[PDB]
């Protein structure tokens, strides 16, 4: 036949992280460099947590510390700082209490309040070497008793 | 030599289904799960039908009823409802009359009006089992007297 | 053992043609047919020339005239026109002068300016016969005094 | 009896290494050269460790030091550095602790967190001789008390 | 006389089974194990039935019940379930009606609709013993009145 | 003495024909039949010509006309058309000029450009009799003044 | 009595060297000549050592130095270099320590890690005389305290 389309999906019944407007988080992001400040800008995205039950809190962590490294020479790299809900995320987990998520206040049941997601490839005022840089962020989420 | 590139193309002289912006349909699509509603959201795409002759209509059908099934445990699957031009597609063909396609009204000869293509892997408010899913949509399209 | 991975690489110390984003050129491409115009669409890609020394120009040519031919019936075929940097390529080599390549202006040393690579399986307003088509393009590239 | 298809499979009941999307790791990979830097680009792939029991850690090592060597003249070769989970692999085994793997946090039982697998044919800024290169990587994985 | 190449081909004038892209079916396939679920993943391939005359249906059967068996110890084996067009195949013949094959709708005369061919080495949630496994599938297909 | 391995090799110091990836040409090939068109599909392989001295051209010819004949009944056979570098080969030799071979442009000295080798068992739109077919192609190559 | 089949097998209870996929090593191999480089290409095969008891090391040696000699004229020959596990083999025994073989890490008890077997008919950049060459390699293996 003509126009064969393959459909894929990843399902996590307990938790999901979607944008405040209902769309899924972008699969990739692009940072903007500013030679005047010799540092990257802060990337901010509005996200809302979707949960199976509203009686349990959420715990968020990263699988590994994200690093933005040049593709041609990995020796040059810029650590990236990721913060969710105003608190910095790390390889050690952090807990988001149920009372601070405000489940259902947006008008949709089991949908959390808008959480500010921030990515910052912060250099210490030192210009990285010219080239193309790439990295990956692995945001983990789990319910807590 | 260096930089050998192989070119491939599938030609159907009578009929083609492309996006309203002139680009081809995506080869793959991704559905986003929502733990709050325990269901997938509707995926929508704008498409335009290209025809060899504008005086003869189009009939559309699916080769088989698509189902979104887990790659590891096919026992769990989510049937997908496909609709084109506002009418649900089924294994039994449906006819799009010529006067409802508006060939040429977009400014380009033999190009139909924008048709809404919708894929919805709807569960009956039942959470599918955790994992990643995969499926295929086979959209057949033929001209009709 | 388990998970044996074979690594392969082709090395040309003098020249390399890569995408503007740093990744390698695609090994395969697909063309989009449109029955309304009975012709293929133009495929365009951004590429950047890498050179061992920035003081020497580059020459580009095709090993043989690329032709898009049907796999079932090679009698039906569509000649393809390849153009790089805005100038049409042919089996007779064409010269890219050094001052027109802008080596180093992108911020990375010995990297040329973005060159527009275009492939067009241009039919003379004639619908090719239905079936699957396949062809290969061989892009030769050499330094010139 | 027409259409005879032979099926093969290798089973390791205790451990498996698969891509984050659930598919198996590629059997072969290709590296891209860049004469501007006279070095290869870093190849990165997302992988997830599968385990029979979540209470036991994982240990990773290489059977032999992988080396990318020319097929025509093995005297020319490029040592390759393999790193999994952010820590460099070596013929002397390295230990991945259980709490650093996050078994089950992805939503699928007994599936580890995404581990970044990186292959880099790091030349010391020295152009290898022209030709075709080939190498093999043997990634060992074992459960550790 | 140098470069002697031997050519072979099997001809069935009445029926053939080819991939949707026009190439022949793969001779060998590899299944991927996942110790997390202690089961094999489903392997799916798109195929199109080629027929001499479009007025006759197609019947599909297996010569013998395919079984995936360990090469070293045949006592350990995993039965494989084969389904084509959404209906499971068996040693007893199954009929595909002509109206269900859609001969010619793809744009090529006498070429049927894409049929989903699926192979699943379904264990009953029990881990097979370590080793290399191999099996064979003999897909018999014939025309029917 | 255990593990006795016999090694064989054919040496042609003046000319060799190898694949573009550096490996030798396949010893055996298989053609795929298509009952819809009642003809064999075109088999294409990329090859590169190796020479002792780049200053001399290459001449290519076939020892005898290749014919694809049924093993059980030679009376039924299919002539095969072989083309290298875009020009059909024949029992009468054909000349490939030195300037058309582009020796060394691939980055390896004394290695020619990629030459398209194509084999087509072109039936005249007539289905061959059912059975197994076999044939041999003897590609002769020589240097010419 | 029709269809008489003779079965032969060589049994070495203490050691066996087989391919990584479980099958036996090839009985004969073919090398590829390249007149451009006037040297043979390196032949690489994946092999795994089998042992009766995993607590003992393995020793590898050759009965006699392999030489690739022309069948018609023995005066013209090419010495062959054989390396197993990354260390070149010679007429004098070599040591493979138990800790280096990694018995059982592949998931099958008493099966060693994949050892790279390399055969190279290394000419000193001198073209051998035209003709057919044949040679034999006798790989001896023993267990050592």
């Amino acid at each position: 036949v003509e126009k064969n389309i393959t459909v894929r999906a990843s399902v996590d019944p307990k938790l999901d992280l979607l944008q405040a407007d209902g769309t899924s988080l972008p699969d990739s992001i692009a940072l903007t460099y500013s030679s005047a400040s010799n540092n990257f800008e802060v990337y901010s995205l509005n996200t809302a947590i979707h949960t199976n039950d509203k009686s349990k809190g959420v715990v968020v962590k990263l699988s590994a510390s994200p690093v933005l490294s040049n593709i041609m020479k990995p020796n040059s790299q810029i650590p990236m700082k990721v913060t969710l809900g105003g608190k910095t995320l790390n390889t050690t987990d952090t807990e988001f209490t149920v009372d601070t998520l405000n489940f259902g206040t947006s008008g949709v049941e089991n949908v959390s309040s808008t959480q500010q997601l921030t990515i910052h490839a912060d250099t210490q005022g030192t210009a990285p070497e010219a080239g193309n840089y790439q990295g990956i962020i692995s945001l983990i989420m789990t319910q807590k008793t």
